[PDB]
């Protein structure tokens, strides 16, 4: 396991782009070219983020919670190790390798929360919140933003060859005003369940060079809900928290502009808004200004903006003291623009 | 005698001065003999440290005609305090002497940032380099432009106090209404966009004074630096409304909001511009970038000066754009004098 590790990681993940994703789970998608792709690149991935993983100080990685985590990744590597002298035109092979990914991905379901409990190991351990936090915060950027790469990969081939109209796990139409929608609603359940009111929605769209056509863009709706389901939270909660005892809500809005390079998607709030002090804090892992459903263990925001950074996007906060709070989407509007961010 | 002055005022360090202090000095117990006797330390100490901040330029630079015009500038203004060291407090004609002396330092440096701006495009003439030095390029002229402000902030107190609108301590009000400073910034850039363009969008001010709903939000600042911000500000914003509707009876407006909170005083002005693509913001901040005779446009100087104003008094300046609709430009300020305190670069 040490001498795969050190054999994979002499090689560097290959950054994809959105037109090798839909060239490869097209017309002509192959299974064999799948699988023969992914038992070299699925490795490399594994190896370089079990080395990401060693770049932590050692008393992090002694934690039971990271111990565990470290265990995953090993068993994965492991399991793709047996297809590398398998044969791609058996159909058992294929349908073994398929079945194993299932398997990988399924292994590693809880792995952010699981690292989450392994910083607080430290913690409860050295008794300290010191300087170090900068490496973690580094480290953790860069392992969770490794993973979201392999579990893209994992989706497209699992998709592929085991709504209708997608390329695995991508919408080429991906009507960006659905997706604000269905993550809004989501998050207005948990909202009206919790504090029995929530804000209503506005939702305008500038097409900037086709003022009347709806905004289409190629990409990942289940990454573009997650960012704006933990954003409609935090929006969601500052709203109703600030307005204790008001009849009246102000509405969430959220404006959806395409330019010639960017797709921005900006929602504001009326939730009383942050101290300039506090933003870069609440990009920070485990840090909450908060039992409520709203709030989390301090991950929505530094993870979404991983989605954000995974296709050359980026994910801003901009608060007023006591009005309220723009949070900011920028995505590539063009699928030319749309190249995998790999930790280097 | 320059370079042994230089050595031995650089061994201090600037001190950094609160709200508190300003008002407290300027104040019904100002005291110009106190003045004297603490400017003819800080301002040596002031000077040496930004002098020595100019010889961390790579020689290429420092050897420019601007740059060692701006340098000789220094040196003589260092050289006119020397002169003070030895001199008698309570002799009132030192004190007159004095105030002389700065206002003949202030007019002295009156062109530090365009002569500075001419050293580095001497560089570019000489080297072609526009590489990776501009990073430290960029660092430098950060902390040289605000230990400067900082040096003009600690003159105009003194002359505009002991030197003789009225309700002011030097150039502090300690009643700064914001939303006066952000329509006389409007007005002034108004006029210049109706020269050039012969239209020019209306202004809308909304206020939230988050504790006091009904309350004209007011607090204690330099006005001249709040002015500044706003006005290179203006000028951006109504360039890339006039410019990205040239065709238009009808331009949108420019907004802008003042919100106080417990911390912060918070101004965001909002154009309906067409926006930049985020990959183009960070060299907005850059000096001398332009996206651009045009009034409305300078030498690339505007957004980093002006947010080197709002970091002076811990402060910040933001801008964030959505490509094909507009750009919100957000001026942070401390809201309590209490938490207002000079940024100097050591
Ligand atoms: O299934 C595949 C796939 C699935 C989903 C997205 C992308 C790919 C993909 O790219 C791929 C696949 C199978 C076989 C070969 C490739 C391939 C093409 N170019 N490379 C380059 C990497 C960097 N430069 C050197 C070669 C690798
Ligand atoms: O004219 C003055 C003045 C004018 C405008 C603003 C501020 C001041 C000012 O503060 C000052 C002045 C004259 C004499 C002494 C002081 C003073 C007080 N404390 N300190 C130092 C204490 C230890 N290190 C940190 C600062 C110096």
């Amino acid at each position: 396991a040490p001498k795969y590790i050190e054999h994979f990681s002499k090689f560097s993940p290959s950054p994809l782009s959105m037109k090798q994703f839909l060239d490869f789970g097209s017309s002509n998608a192959c299974e064999k070219t799948s699988f023969t792709f992914l038992r070299q690149e699925l490795p490399v991935r594994l190896a370089n983020i079990m080395k990401e993983i060693n770049l932590l100080p050692d008393r992090v990685l002694s934690t039971p919670s990271v111990q565990l985590v470290q265990s995953w990744y090993v068993q994965s590597l492991l399991d793709i190790m047996e297809f590398l002298d398998k044969d791609p035109e058996d159909h058992r092979t294929l349908s073994q390798f398929t079945d194993a990914l299932v398997t990988i991905r399924n292994r590693h379901n809880d792995v952010v929360p699981t690292m989450a409990q392994g910083v607080l190991e430290y913690k409860d351990t050295y008794g300290d919140d010191p300087v170090s936090n900068q490496n973690i915060q580094y480290f953790l950027d860069r392992f969770y933003l490794s993973r979201i790469s392999i579990r893209m990969l994992i989706n497209q081939h699992t998709l592929i060859f085991d709504h209708p109209k997608h390329i695995g796990s991508i919408d080429p139409n991906c009507n960006v005003s659905e997706v604000v929608k269905d993550a809004y609603d989501m998050a207005k359940l948990l909202c009206d369940k919790y504090y029995m009111a929530s804000p209503d929605l506005e939702i305008q769209e500038i097409n900037a060079a086709n003022s009347k056509q709806p905004i289409h863009m190629v990409y990942v709706p289940s990454h573009l809900y997650h960012m704006l389901f933990e954003l409609f939270k935090n929006a969601m909660r500052a709203t109703v928290e600030s307005h204790e005892s008001s009849l009246i809500l102000p509405p969430i809005k959220v404006m959806v502009a395409l330019g010639e390079e960017d797709l921005s998607i900006k929602m504001s709030d009326r939730g009383g808004g942050v101290p300039l002090r506090k933003i870069e804090r609440l990009f920070s892992y485990m840090y909450s200004t908060a039992g409520t459903p709203l709030a989390g263990f301090g991950y929505g925001l530094p993870i979404s903006r991983l989605y954000a950074k995974y296709f050359q996007g980026d994910l801003q906060l901009f608060s007023m003291e006591g009005f309220g709070t723009d949070a900011v989407i920028y995505l590539k509007a063009l699928s030319t623009d749309s190249v995998e961010r790999l930790p280097v």
